């Protein structure tokens, strides 16, 4: 099956910089990674890379960095003369292949992954006469470029004097050793990491600084085997040696293992017979993308996980977020369920337990960002690890999907208490007014407050910065309004927790947009989101909340309650199931009564006003900040009444609202803060789009949902091309932006393939 999908993504490239970046700082080539390995490979594109797989990409704990352009490139010689080959090179799901053809000699090279640290190259050589073989390689010297043009003349050695890269011959090949570099935002190594090459035949190696040449002589047709291993600790180095020996001992077994695993991914995953060839290839792109972004256990993360992008500036290593994980595992349930399960475990593996040394007041909390290196507060030197906030919860929905496929009740039994702990955490620490409807917010944190628990903030006016603390001073300053801006680190983290950091609904709007809003009759203060601290009975600071209840978050809580009810029933916990059923019903009633505007016939967030409404709602729908994708969150999540869903579907299909060139973007055309190129105020994301389609389907509009899917398929740029998957689309032009090889989009493109794409 794999052979039907050659070059689904362009995996060619010959990088010349460690940071061979695109416009947005992401590695501009798309290397092949598999088995959760910590290195990857590209295809040759021409005579200068022919005979090897260039662009060895190392995952240095939390980042992707290229090591070399050519490394272990084969040239062949027969009687003192170099054999001139022609090249055919291609990817398939699970392998890179290149075929070299000359008259008297042919070579077939197949590169697959054998372990979580090691790839295996088969070099199959056909020749009726003896040959001399030569392998060469060279470490990169130059640091950084953008769009192929250097940003500076900085060198790698120059930038990182302790990196101390050295190539050494071994008893069975060679190795590259690396010094300890703790460059928190660029390059992380242990001082014990290595890149090892082991081969099945004796070789003779000459080393010349950062280049090498290796030689061997063979007597005729022969198949050689070479392992490539990026090993990040002393203990990884030690443990891998017996694996590498087994691989060179049983190479066919490892090749077959990979072939079969990939046939299984494709068999299990490609289950929409109505889909066209083009549509199915999109699903294969998503499968290759997701599987490449999977990482084995590494550092503090003791489970397999999946990151938003192995090639991403800030998304590589094993950096893992919960929001991304829910959708990732939802999709991967349908083709790589074992890793879907692991990914969810990874996220809950650092869930806060009672007695936690940093935040005992956050039991059940799930960190925003986990990674190889713990933060200084937990004993590591990691800059990325984040516990300032979490992300919106579709955890139960994610877990349930894994169950739907596997029917594995032991999986439900495992996750249920962890899901319940997160649930209970939301209700304790993100419910400022105590009404059972959550807010987006932030934790108590060194970045957010003093040691005594006084919320930090910085008032700005012209060029004067005034840094104060305490919720007393914040209220006193908000009223006056004699500031250009008010920076509240805890409110920044609340925007991160919402998952949509410049959204209209959360008060984000540009200067010219606001002027027009005011000229049309509104007030500037309509766009001010107020902020509050959350405390327990005894006065313990639990964290913070936006003084605003979000309709998407409420709907996700409805989801959580609905799916916990089903899990409780599966597990034979009827009384707990009944409680969640009632909580679900309570949220649905609140969402429908409080958040659905009778007048505009659409859903919106509500403010937590100074006093609740007579009907018990926290405040009125925030109609004036305009319509967004949160308005269909109740449909996707199943909270809406039929009447309210019918109304919302009318708006979604309205070409003056959301039925744009690429439909269902992150702000209606009528939104006062709309911008086609703004991430969370116009741009179309595949998750929010798919939530829309599912929401429509649930309330009887599958036919219209299938039409929108067709429109997406015809209008979203690059979909049928061989480019890597990115983050979002301009709703007017269809133009793509964001990180290449983006898991979240791949997840929902896969879902669209399964649920809505079809032959017209
Ligand atoms: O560093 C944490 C940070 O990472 C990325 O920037 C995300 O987009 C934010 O929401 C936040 O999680
Ligand atoms: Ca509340």
């Amino acid at each position: 099956n794999a052979d039907n999908y050659k070059n689904v993504i362009n995996r060619t490239g010959a990088p010349q910089y460690m940071k061979d970046y695109d416009y947005d700082d992401h590695q501009r080539f798309n290397p092949f990674f598999d088995l959760g390995a910590w290195h990857g490979h590209l295809l040759p594109d021409g005579p200068n890379t022919m005979g090897g797989f260039p662009g060895v990409a190392l995952l240095t704990e939390e980042y992707i960095n290229f090591m070399a352009s050519n490394f272990d490139r084969l040239t062949v010689w027969q009687d003192g003369k170099k054999v001139d080959f022609t090249l055919e090179a291609y990817s398939i799901p699970g392998a890179l292949v290149q075929k070299l053809t000359a008259k008297d000699v042919q070579v077939e090279m197949t590169l697959r992954f054998a372990t979580p640290r090691t790839s295996l190259l088969e070099t199959k050589i056909t020749s009726n006469k003896p040959l001399d073989l030569v392998w060469d390689g060279e470490l990169l010297e130059k640091l950084e470029a953008k769009e192929g043009k250097p940003l500076s003349d900085k060198t790698i050695a120059g930038e990182y004097p302790d990196y101390q890269r050295k190539i050494s011959a071994t008893r069975d090949g060679l190795k590259v050793t690396f010094g300890k570099v703790r460059a928190t935002w660029d390059l992380l190594t242990s001082g014990e990491s290595e890149y090892q090459v082991h081969k099945s035949l004796p070789v003779q190696t000459e080393i010349n600084g950062n280049r090498f040449t290796s030689k061997a002589h063979i007597n005729g047709s022969t198949t050689l085997y070479t392992t490539y291993s990026h090993l990040l600790t002393a203990q990884e180095v030690s443990k891998e040696q017996m694996q590498i020996r087994d691989i060179l001992a049983r190479p066919a077994f490892y090749l077959t293992a990979s072939q079969q695993r990939w046939e299984e991914y494709l068999k299990k995953g490609l289950t929409n017979p109505d889909a066209t060839p083009e549509q199915t290839r999109v699903a294969v792109k998503a499968i290759e993308t997701l599987n490449g972004n999977w990482r084995s256990p590494g550092g503090a993360v003791k489970f397999n996980t999946v990151t938003p992008s192995v090639t991403g500036r800030w998304f590589s290593g094993n950096q893992t977020w919960p929001w991304d994980t829910w959708k990732q595992a939802f999709a991967m349930a349908h083709f790589n369920p074992d890793i879907a399960k692991e990914n969810i475990r990874a996220v809950f593996s650092w869930q806060i337990q009672p007695g936690d040394s940093v935040r005992p007041q956050d039991v059940g909390f799930v960190p925003d960002l986990i990674a190889w290196n713990l933060s200084p507060e937990r004993g590591g030197d990691g800059g990325n690890w984040n516990e300032r906030n979490t992300k919106p919860s579709l955890a139960a929905w994610s877990v349930m999907e894994v169950y739907n496929v596997t029917q594995d009740k032991t999986w439900v039994a495992e996750m249920y208490p962890k899901l319940v702990a997160y649930h209970d955490w939301w209700l304790r620490n993100r419910d400022h007014n105590g009404n059972g409807v959550p807010e987006y917010g932030a934790t108590r944190d060194k970045a957010h407050n003093t040691e005594s628990g006084e919320m930090l903030f910085t008032v700005k006016k012209g060029d004067k910065e005034e840094t104060q603390s305490g919720l007393n001073n914040y209220a006193r300053v908000v009223e006056k309004g004699q500031y250009d801006s008010l920076e509240i680190p805890a409110q920044v983290a609340a925007s991160w927790e919402s998952g949509r950091d410049d959204a209209a609904v959360f008060g984000f709007i540009d200067k010219e947009q606001l002027d027009k809003y005011v000229a049309n009759g509104g007030k500037r203060s309509d766009w001010t989101v107020k902020f509050a601290e959350n405390r327990s009975q005894d006065g313990t600071l639990l964290g913070y909340s936006l003084l605003q209840e979000s309709v998407d978050q409420a709907s996700y809580m409805y989801s959580d309650n609905h799916y916990l009810a089903e899990m409780a029933t599966i597990l034979g916990k009827p009384e707990e199931a009944k409680r969640y059923r009632q909580l679900a019903q309570q949220l649905a009633d609140y969402i429908n009564t409080c958040m659905f505007d009778p007048t505009t016939q659409f859903y919106y967030d509500v403010r937590i006003e100074d006093k609740p409404l007579a009907n018990g709602c926290a405040g009125k729908p925030i109609v004036e900040r305009g319509k967004g994708p949160e308005g269909w969150s109740p449909l996707f999540n199943g909270a809406a009444t039929q009447a309210n869903a019918d109304a919302v579907v009318k708006v979604m299909l309205d070409p003056k609202e959301f039925n744009t060139f690429v439909p269902l973007g992150t702000a209606a055309l009528t939104n006062p803060a709309f911008g086609a190129d703004i991430y969370w105020r116009g741009r179309v994301w595949v998750d929010q789009f798919w939530f829309g389609l599912k929401g429509m389907e649930r309330y009887g509009y599958r036919d219209d949902a299938l039409k929108l899917a067709d429109t997406f398929f015809r209008h979203a740029k690059g979909l049928t091309a061989d480019g890597p998957i990115q983050e979002n689309y301009n709703p007017l032009t269809g133009a793509q932006q964001g990180a290449p090889n983006f898991s979240w989009s791949a997840a929902h493109l896969y879902m669209l393939y399964n649920d809505f794409f079809r032959k017209q």
